[PDB]
């Protein structure tokens, strides 16, 4: 769980289709939306707990996806000092949608955390997203661009 520092390991999800677009997600009960996010249970891999979040917060399947791209550093953000763990360290993952839309499902766990998706175009996340993820998104999908741009070539 939270290391020295106050950062909480967390694995992020880009996942793409080949129209240029990526998923974006409501935040249950909430205005604001995002990509999928989780914390690393103790004794996972970031890999590993990408899966399960993977499937608690989307319905996903290792079948349904496969893994184009990873961030190969942490990526750190600090939470606003009044949403207080101070921030959280995040391995991100983009993966892309190989079964159909139908497949995403945000209940299949007993603590949903997304009402529900669509597809937004590839530049909409990073000035949507709330102001305190903006710069690791600002990263992460600049890292993750002609991965997915050549899915839509
Ligand atoms: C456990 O579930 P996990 O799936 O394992 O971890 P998590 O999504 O990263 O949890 P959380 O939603 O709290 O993290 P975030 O930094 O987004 O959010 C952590 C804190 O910031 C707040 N927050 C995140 N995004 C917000 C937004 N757009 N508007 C207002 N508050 C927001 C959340 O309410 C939470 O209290
Ligand atoms: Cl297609
Ligand atoms: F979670
Ligand atoms: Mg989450
Ligand atoms: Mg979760
Ligand atoms: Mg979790």
């Amino acid at each position: 769980m939270i290391d020295d520092d106050g950062y909480r390991p967390n694995v992020g999800i880009v996942i793409c289709n080949r129209q240029g677009q990526v998923m974006w997600a409501r935040r249950f009960g909430q205005h604001s939306w995002q990509f999928p996010q989780g914390g690393i249970n103790p004794g996972e891999s970031a890999e590993q707990a990408m899966y399960r979040e993977l499937f608690e917060e989307v319905g996903l399947s290792r079948k349904d996806v496969r893994i184009l791209a990873s961030t190969r550093n942490w990526l750190r953000y600090k939470l606003p000092k009044r949403l207080v763990c101070i921030g959280q360290k995040q391995k991100w993952f983009l993966l892309q949608l190989v079964s159909g839309d139908a497949e995403i499902n945000m209940q299949t766990s007993s603590t949903p955390e997304f009402d529900g998706w669509r597809w937004v175009s590839y530049w909409y996340p990073v000035r949507q997203v709330v102001s305190f993820k903006r710069d690791v998104y600002r990263r992460v999908m600049k890292e993750f661009a002609s991965v997915v741009m050549s899915l839509a070539a």
